[PDB]
């Protein structure tokens, strides 16, 4: 209505969804074209949206980039596209196998330094885990979230649903094991149902093989059972940053 | 009556997200309006304020911050364009300031005496010229503005003119002085002037790199004798015609 308002509206038919990056319950992730010539990611949402005000509102150098979205269902949310990917499987390329240590802490730092700015805001991820980060064309981290839906999720959000930033804070940890091993699976060889009878017992994933003492304690310090007693964001940004 | 701009929004449709600064009569906030459309907000506090408003609307201007819209119900609000950057004494600190020469420092001097030549053009008069209330565009732009918050407007010791400071006498030529002073800021990286009111006949030491034609312009900014001091206009020029 304001002629100062922003337009982030498009119609429908400038899109082309060329291929499906994955689906889910609520709907499926393409890359396509806008308007015959801008390669990019479109989230279609299966009808029968905030989330699109929420990307704009953390509009941030961690996190991926609103660009525009489709008004009628099924709704669009339209975003950059990123060549290389999620993290996890940007990690298992040859360019990412060979990653050194210090590299890799950068990257989590990276993504250390988004969630403490989702944390200033207020804002609780919930999903957490490599196969929501992207990697951008400098190879630089991006948080996000399109599981369009666990070995990532704290014991108390298992056992009551009850999410905080301190249940991403252990989600974080178990991202630092998927960074360090080029993305491996957390909890090697274990089942969901063994994750959870283990967890029961206060058990952690033991520390991987090449992963220093020190980056070590620091997940655990992530896995503390009291939700309270673990870091805060910007404390592991700074941290990791400092690392070596 | 039909004709009449429009120019209200209901106070709903803002999410005040991050306070920027507080004064006496009031505060500025970062927020949203309607979720995606990113803006500057001022709350004056109720306990008038709509005619700074209208003194904005009656200066519009490409170098002057850009009015959207208000509140009417109190407490008021005054809705601007939000500048990434912030301010220019921020913006100056930043790496990416400063690490900026002469010749863009210099454009910067030369589009706030352009806001500042019309301001004197409207027969306007500022009187809290500091690079604290000089805002940075996204495209390094500057624009003029004024939320200290510590005066009511209506149409700062060591940037006040010393017959200001004396008899209160703010006049066009008072803005004069103090943009002869906001130029040492922007030499500077913002550095604090003066490295007062009782040395003011003192006059500042040229800055550590300021350009000796940088400096005798300074110089004709601090004339004891307010007509003696050179119109916006002329400073517009030798601003922009620097280095030819
Ligand atoms: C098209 C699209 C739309 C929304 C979001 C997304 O991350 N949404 C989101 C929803 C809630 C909260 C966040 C937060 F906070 F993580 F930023 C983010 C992600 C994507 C998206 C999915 C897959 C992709 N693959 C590749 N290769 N490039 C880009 C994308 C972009
Ligand atoms: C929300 C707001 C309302 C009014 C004025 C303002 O400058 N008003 C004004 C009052 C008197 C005279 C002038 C003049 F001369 F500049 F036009 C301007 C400024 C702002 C304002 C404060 C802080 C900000 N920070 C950032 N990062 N972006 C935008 C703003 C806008």
């Amino acid at each position: 209505k304001p002629w100062w308002e922003d337009e982030w509206e498009v119609p429908r038919e400038t899109l082309k969804l060329v291929e499906r990056l994955g689906a889910g319950q609520f709907g499926e992730v393409w890359m396509g074209y806008y308007n015959g010539h801008t390669k990019v990611a479109v989230k279609s949402l299966k009808q029968g949206l905030a989330e699109a005000n929420l990307m704009k509102q953390l509009q941030h150098q961690r996190l991926v980039r609103l660009y525009a979205v489709v008004t009628q269902e099924p709704i669009y949310i339209i975003t950059e596209y990123m060549e290389n990917g999620s993290l996890v499987d940007f990690l298992k390329t040859p360019s990412g196998i060979k990653l050194t240590i210090n590299k890799l802490l950068d990257m989590a730092a990276q993504i250390a330094e988004g969630m403490a700015f989702i944390e200033e805001r207020n804002y609780i991820h919930r999903d957490l885990r490599a196969a929501n980060i992207l990697v951008s064309d400098t190879l630089s981290c991006k948080i996000a979230d399109f599981g369009l839906a666990i070995k990532w999720t704290a014991p108390e959000a298992i056992n009551y649903g009850t999410f905080t930033i301190k249940s991403d804070v252990w989600s974080f940890g178990i991202l630092l094991t998927e960074i360090v091993t080029h993305g491996r699976i957390p909890y090697p060889g274990m089942t969901n149902p063994e994750v959870i009878q283990n967890l029961e017992r206060g058990y952690r994933m033991v520390r991987p093989d090449n992963c220093p003492e020190e980056l070590y304690q620091l997940m655990r310090l992530c896995w503390k059972e009291r939700p309270e007693d673990r870091p805060t964001f910007d404390y592991l940004r700074s941290v990791l940053e400092d690392f070596f």
